[PDB]
């Protein structure tokens, strides 16, 4: 179209998210989980180890 | 402006009639009446020779 101001409002639409960026929200949400173990484990060990 | 289809409708709004075709008309108007009376005097000439 020649209708300046229609790409980015037509691509807005089409593309509410980028992929990529929310495979990384994906991936940082799934990752969250297994630092939140790793730590409160590392914290039991070193309480328990005084 | 950008915005294509914006310069004529603009120029529409501007200009509803052409000032030289609005004098054409004006002036046309005017020599009507003019033409009309030289006609119909010419055709009473004429009835009146016969």
């Amino acid at each position: 179209t020649q209708q300046p101001g229609c790409e980015n409002v037509c691509y807005d639409k089409s593309f509410p998210i980028s992929h990529v960026r929310f495979w990384v929200l994906q991936i940082i949400f799934v990752s969250v989980p297994t630092l939140l173990y790793l730590a409160h484990v590392f914290y039991v060990m070193r309480k328990e180890e005084k």
